[PDB]
């Protein structure tokens, strides 16, 4: 039986408005609504990996994995195995794959993040999960964040606290959030990001969303503005939105948008928003196409309906030769030629370099670099030629080519980490000095850069 080189991965969102869910939610896992939605011809066909994101979720755990489960196997004849299942107050993740998978399931995660202090600590925050698939690490984030159209900075703040604070993934990666801990993150939840148009509009709103007209809307949803002026979310992917607003309904029909403000709602205006999402971000050059994201018509139990987004994700096997793991392959080496840090600190220490890889035995402290002033008032880090030469475990290009190098760049005074970046060892060509190139981010905000050039050396 061939190890896989692609999964699919069904992502699910649902604020379920504390209320139990229909007798059947099996639209939801075929994605069938509105939107980009599966072929009628692959409704039989299952996804490799479920991961179903709940937020005012009613239920116990028992109860909701019992529904699940009964759901899958109505539609694809298979009993889905659970992988992992957080909970923290009613924001719920499960995790279920195929039973064929479960011997390429491995160090599995949890945890949670609390958002807020005081009067805003207790409902809002962030479950997750984490894994390798074979060769490959995948990190799931559902969060519940601030609600209200004007806490967009809040919903920003408590993002920034999610991705510090959710201790999932490789520990030894110690320099890194989850933001560079995956090949494959993705993001979801009730973000609560709202269309922010004048109250007085909520009819003209209403109206556009029946002529199924959402151009007008979504250039005013804040999730997009605040991701375009890099406020939230950088360096992840959304697809295009082609479903009407998830949120704010009446219930036991879609056929009504409920906006008013109601002394249920501490008198606000819920304007027809896209607050339930999906966002990824993948290592680059590794293959991640969306094949759905949308929203059933037919699950009315809540204010808001389930969203679905699908993945196809590339995937990598468990590699062993006669040498690595356990030694190095003297047939490999990764040297970086002419490369600088361009950083926004104003601090003035020396910096150094960590490169951290599952290809590596253990991660590569690089020698100090030397500060010079750029032009523009920027500090640029000079590492020139100076950079060790790594030695990967295994020397094949089936290998070493779907690598990537994780680095971060440190202060020698406080071993602070000042940026985190990625660079794919899938290079145009081997034994050839080519463009490297990342952002820096800290605490998934930009900080810098690093460029330069790779020499790459395979057993070919
Ligand atoms: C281009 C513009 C845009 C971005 C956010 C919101 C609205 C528009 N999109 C985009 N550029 C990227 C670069 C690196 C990673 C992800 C990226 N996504």
């Amino acid at each position: 039986q061939p190890e896989p080189d692609m999964i699919t991965i069904f992502i699910g969102t649902w604020n379920m408005g504390n209320a139990p869910p229909p007798k059947k939610i099996t639209s939801w896992f075929l994605s069938k609504g509105q939107g980009k939605t599966r072929d009628d011809s692959a409704d039989y066909i299952p996804h490799d990996i479920y991961v179903i994101g709940t937020q005012e979720d009613p239920l116990s755990e028992k109860e909701w994995l019992e529904i699940l489960k009964h759901s899958l196997q109505e539609i694809t004849s298979v009993t889905f195995k659970t992988v992992a299942i957080h909970t923290l107050w009613n924001i719920r993740i499960v995790v279920l794959a195929k039973p064929e998978h479960e011997n390429r399931i491995s160090h599995i995660c949890t945890d949670n993040v609390k958002t807020g202090i005081a009067n805003t600590l207790g409902n809002k925050g962030a479950v997750g999960v984490s894994f390798m698939f074979n060769g490959t690490s995948l990190g799931f984030v559902n969060s519940h964040l601030t609600s209200g159209s004007e806490k967009k900075l809040r919903r920003n703040q408590n993002y920034m606290n999610i991705l510090r604070f959710l201790a999932l993934g490789d520990k030894k990666l110690s320099p890194f959030n989850i933001t560079h801990r995956f090949t494959h993150l993705f993001w979801f939840g009730d973000l609560n990001y709202r269309v922010d148009l004048p109250t007085w509009e909520a009819e003209t709103i209403i109206q556009k969303i029946k002529q199924q007209q959402y151009a007008d809307l979504l250039s005013h949803d804040q999730l997009l503005t605040e991701r375009r002026e890099q406020k939230v979310f950088l360096h992840f992917e959304e697809e295009e939105i082609t479903f009407a607003p998830t949120y704010r309904f009446e219930r036991l029909t879609r056929d009504k948008y409920a906006y008013t403000k109601q002394k249920a709602t501490g008198m606000k205006y819920n304007l027809p928003s896209w607050c339930d999402r999906v966002l990824w971000k993948s290592y680059p050059l590794v293959h991640v196409v969306c094949q759905s994201y949308g929203s059933t018509s037919d699950i009315m139990t809540s204010d808001h309906s389930p969203v679905f987004a699908t993945f196809e994700a590339g995937v990598t096997s468990q590699f062993v030769s006669k040498n690595g793991p356990g030694t190095v392959d003297s047939q490999g080496q990764i040297e970086f030629l002419r490369c600088y840090a361009t950083l926004k600190t104003k601090s003035q220490t020396k910096f150094y370099l960590e490169f951290h890889s599952s290809c590596l035995e253990s991660f590569v402290k690089s020698q100090e670099g030397e500060n010079e002033e750029g032009s523009e008032g920027e500090l640029v880090v000079k590492f020139g030629e100076t950079l060790p030469k790594l030695k990967p475990i295994i020397s094949d290009p089936e290998y070493l080519l779907d690598q990537h190098i994780l680095i971060s760049i440190k202060s020698s005074d406080s071993d602070e980490s000042y940026g985190e970046g990625c660079i794919a060892l899938r290079l145009e060509a081997t034994e050839t000095q080519l463009p490297i190139y990342t952002p820096l981010t800290h605490h998934g905000e930009l900080t810098g850069h690093f460029q330069g050039e790779i020499k790459l050396q395979t057993s070919q």
